[PDB]
């Protein structure tokens, strides 16, 4: 409650971020 649940998203969000990085790295091959 009250930017409490905001925390929630930030947990499961740290995999999210994991396949970005190395989406980058499959732009440079085209």
């Amino acid at each position: 409650s009250n930017k409490g649940a905001i925390i929630g998203l930030m947990v499961g969000g740290v995999v999210i971020a994991t396949v970005i990085v190395i989406t980058l790295v499959m732009l440079k091959k085209k």
